[PDB]
């Protein structure tokens, strides 16, 4: 399973992830891509604020789905 984050730039990152993937868990994979701090990274899903402790599965983020990081 695949995800694309885009940065603040556009910049497309593919991330390599499960269902049960938690933000936190793919936070700290987008600081070692980017160098972001977890603590600078918001990240939308389909209009939804994510949140560090819940999963992947538990925002149907899917195979091939795109998230966003936003303005903190
Ligand atoms: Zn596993
Ligand atoms: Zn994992």
């Amino acid at each position: 399973m695949q995800i694309f984050v885009k940065t603040l730039t556009g910049k497309t990152i593919t991330l390599v992830v499960e269902p049960s993937d938690t933000i936190e868990n793919v936070k700290a994979k987008i600081q070692d891509k980017e160098g972001i701090p977890p603590d600078q990274q918001r990240l939308i899903f389909a209009g939804k604020q994510l949140e560090d402790g819940r999963t992947l599965s538990d925002y149907n983020i899917q195979k091939e789905s795109t998230l966003h990081l936003v303005l903190r």
